[PDB]
């Protein structure tokens, strides 16, 4: 519950805050896991932040949320165990294929997989939890094209140009992030559904360019003031290549203005499931 003799590592798979992800195998034939233990630079304020997201998992149970299989709180050293999804990250799953003419994937699959995304986020809705950084490099592909919401710390690493730092702040995903998060830092289950049209949006470009990805941070950062001002001067992402217009205007419902106009994500989940087939 559970011993960690019988964990065999076997390659590191990325390097976070105050965390390190590794696969392994389980000897009870093999059974790959993924298991996070902390960094060899580890401190006391690291350990701690450990067992508060032990805390946080343990609490989300759903099909397409990242789950914990298995812990060390015990005795030292300290991991977190899940399933080892095969597939890696969405972004880096996505950038891998085509979209098919007529390695590749159909448009219907795109949908499948943003549905999923959706349920995930309804899940945690109900919960009241807000997840403050929805992004396809925040999701894991299982295959059978399952996909599970994640939160890793190693995302800020391997992903280091999404975000926005200046010292003594906290680093902020902005092109992902609702006018109101940037202006005031309210992340909200509706700052949720604009990132969550934002991760649409790159499910549909197949992760082939960054939000905005012509305009420097500083003109991200002035959108939204523009968003504020209600001026009829702000800007949006284009419609991607692969996105039909009725899709296109559900991921423009997703960035109204005001927060309570924002589908919520029973909404989203619907839409993607059934109304897009058509
Ligand atoms: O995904 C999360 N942690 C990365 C991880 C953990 C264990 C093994 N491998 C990766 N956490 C997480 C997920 C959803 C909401 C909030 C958090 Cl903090």
């Amino acid at each position: 519950d559970f011993p960690r003799s019988r964990l065999r590592f076997k390659e590191k798979l990325g390097e976070g805050q105050f965390g390190e992800v590794h696969l392994c195998e389980v000897d009870s034939h093999p059974l790959l896991v993924a298991v996070k233990i902390l960094r060899p630079d580890a401190t006391k304020n690291a350990r701690n932040d450990f067992l508060k997201e032990v805390k946080i998992m343990s609490r989300l149970k759903d099909p397409n949320i990242i789950r914990l299989l298995g812990v060390c709180v015990q005795d030292d050293p300290l991991c977190m165990i899940t399933d080892y999804m095969e597939n890696g990250d969405l972004n880096q799953f996505l950038s891998a294929h085509q979209l098919e003419d007529k390695p590749t994937i159909s448009y219907p699959m795109l949908l499948h997989v943003a549905a999923q995304i959706a349920s995930g986020m309804r899940y945690l809705a109900t919960l009241n939890f807000v997840h403050r950084d929805l992004a396809t490099r925040n999701c894991l592909v299982g295959e059978n094209f399952t996909i599970k919401i994640a939160d890793f710390g190693m995302s800020r690493n391997l992903y280091a140009g999404d975000y926005y730092r200046v010292q003594g702040r906290a680093v902020l995903p902005i092109r992902w992030m609702a006018w109101e998060c940037i202006l005031m830092g309210k992340f909200t289950t509706a700052s949720d559904v604009w990132a969550f049209g934002v991760t649409l949006w790159e499910v549909l470009m197949l992760c082939r360019a960054q939000p905005f990805g012509q305009l420097t941070d500083e003109q991200v950062i002035e959108n939204a003031g523009e968003f504020f001002r209600d001026q009829g001067r702000q800007v949006y992402l284009s419609r991607p290549p692969a996105c039909p217009q009725g899709l296109y205007e559900l991921m423009l419902r997703c960035w109204s203005r005001e927060s309570e106009q924002r589908p919520p994500f029973s909404q989203l989940h619907r839409f993607l499931a059934e109304d897009a087939l058509n």
